């Protein structure tokens, strides 16, 4: 009813239940003026929405109809590894019942994907991939409820012969862009505004592609990161959302009219091809070129809503007991790369730490390359880059780390087990760039 948007069909939970069987398929859709065949969850790109609520029991069983094996990653979600199982292998033809419980605090944006070692960036390029939302209390405020929300699944493609395009060996070293620059697996969809407040989930689900955001004539109000809530409203012309990030902001439509989102030109020091060359530049391949998202249509005579003045404390947390070093390296040449000089062996532990107890990693990237460092199972505390403080206090799971920068991290350590980090440029995850932790 009223205009309609492209948004992935939502499943929600029920009495405390959210049970689903989900295949992965290769499934012929139509796609930005065409028919291709991607490999989805449940039928569509991107998969299905997942919507639940604290407490919630979510028994997702994944039916693997591909013809290579796979397995789920439950991106941000604080539960035991043995259940989001890094190492897990479900084998073509077969099905593994994923069960877990909602943690009592979360909020905010998830969202599941393949993570077989070796095939991740193939995979996730073909379109297996979809988001998780955990509703919270805090969305009954009237400066929350009475917005208009919408999830935006930021995930490009590139197709050649009706399938996703294949991996190049220029693919494995930068991370594989493509030219389709989509939106809930749309080209530029408009969105039709009824209310003058709309509350955005984003979600950047791409192989490597970064999203400089920027909405025309209009700043953005982040109220939530990739974990969780922020302590309130934090006010910013444009946001950066690196591959595996999310955000929630509210935007405050003040003026009747058509605004684009935008991608705006950001240079992530990707390498172009050559040497051989014009006169000075040709083998960095430089910033982005902008990108339009979408086109977004103000309801006439807009009155937004006020900002909410709170949202959630962040708890403190107590003083860490272990500093660890994760350097980030690259030999581009060879597309591999390294955390503290090794490649990733799922017969290595490369760290041990105990659980319930908060340690401080300090992330240094020695490359040229933005790398996106993900942690499994632990949500951590940004405190600083670069040795100056991060914007908010919120849980993430993503941190980018610009050539040459440090992050300090607070990870409370929870759940028991044996977990992966990596960079979330998947591309070097399969190339290297991952290695393993284990709580006791
Ligand atoms: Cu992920
Ligand atoms: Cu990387």
């Amino acid at each position: 009813g009223g205009p309609s948007f492209p948004e992935p069909k939502v499943v929600r939970s029920q009495g405390g239940l959210l049970s689903l069987k989900l295949s992965a398929t290769p499934t012929p859709l139509a796609i930005a003026g065409q028919r291709a065949t991607l490999l989805t969850y449940g039928g569509s790109f991107p998969g299905p929405t997942l919507r639940v609520r604290p407490r919630d029991t979510v028994r997702l069983t994944l039916e693997n109809r591909l013809p290579e094996p796979t397995n789920l990653h439950w991106h941000g979600l604080p539960i035991s590894p043995k259940v989001d199982d890094p190492f897990l292998e479900i084998p073509p033809g077969e099905s593994w019942t994923y069960e877990f419980t909602v943690p009592k605090e979360l909020a905010g944006t998830f969202w599941y994907h393949p993570h077989l070692h070796g095939r991740v960036a193939p995979q996730l390029f073909a379109g297996l991939l979809g988001a998780l939302v955990v509703e919270s209390s805090l969305d009954a405020i009237p400066e929350l409820r009475e917005a208009e929300e919408h999830l935006l699944v930021l995930k490009d493609l590139a197709l050649q012969g009706g399938r996703p395009a294949p991996h190049t060996p220029m693919d494995w070293m930068n991370g594989k862009e493509g030219d389709l620059v989509l939106v809930n697996g749309a080209l530029r969809p408009t969105l039709v505004a009824q209310k003058a407040t709309l509350r955005l989930r984003l979600l950047n689900a791409s192989n490597a592609r970064y999203y400089r955001l920027a909405l025309q004539d209009h700043p953005l109000y982040l109220i939530a990161a990739d974990g969780g809530f922020l302590e309130e409203p934090l006010e910013v012309s444009e946001l950066l959302l690196a591959p595996g990030e999310r955000a929630e902001v509210l935007v405050r439509l003040r003026k009747e009219g058509r605004f684009l989102l935008q991608a705006l030109p950001y240079d992530r020091g990707a390498m172009g091809m050559m040497d051989m060359g014009g006169m000075a530049h040709a083998m960095p391949q430089g910033p982005s070129r902008p990108e339009t998202l979408l086109y977004l249509i103000a309801p006439k005579n807009p009155k937004p809503l006020p900002l909410p003045k709170a949202l959630s404390p962040f708890p403190t947390l107590p003083a860490p007991v272990v500093t660890r070093r994760l350097v980030l390296t690259e030999d581009m040449m060879a597309a591999r790369f390294f955390i503290n000089g090794q490649v990733f062996d799922h017969r290595r532990v490369d760290l041990k730490g105990q659980a319930q107890t908060v340690e401080v990693w300090e992330v240094e990237n020695q490359g040229d390359m933005d790398h996106p460092f993900h942690l499994h199972v632990h949500p951590f505390q940004v405190l600083s880059v670069g040795g100056r403080p991060f914007p908010y206090r919120a849980w993430k799971d993503v941190v980018n780390l610009k050539a040459g920068e440090v992050a300090r991290l607070l990870v409370p350590l929870r759940e028991k087990g044996r977990t992966v980090f990596h960079c979330h440029i998947v591309e070097h995850e399969d190339r290297g760039m991952m290695g393993v932790l284990e709580v006791g």
